[PDB]
RNA sequence: ACGAGAACGCAGCACCAGCUGUCCAACCUGAAGAAGA
C-alpha cells in the first residue's frame, strides 16, 4: 500500500566513480556436454 | 453253602525326521531466499 508509481530498476555503486550496474545481471553461455 | 473260588488286558515304544517366511520394488514428483518506489 504506497501512493506511488510503476516500478524503477534498481541499480547499484561501486568504484572513484559511481559505475552503475544492472543488479543480478549476469551472462549465460551453454556448450555440449 | 450262588458252574463257583482265586486272577490288573497288563509289559517295552519320543508324533517323530527333512524344509530360509522367502522373491521382485529409488521415499519419489513441481518449487528462484525472494520481491515496493
Amino acid at each position: 500500500r504506497t501512493t506511488y508509481s510503476k516500478m524503477r530498476s534498481v541499480p547499484d555503486n561501486v568504484p572513484t566513480g559511481k559505475h552503475y550496474l544492472e543488479m543480478g545481471k549476469a551472462r549465460i553461455k551453454l556448450e555440449e556436454l
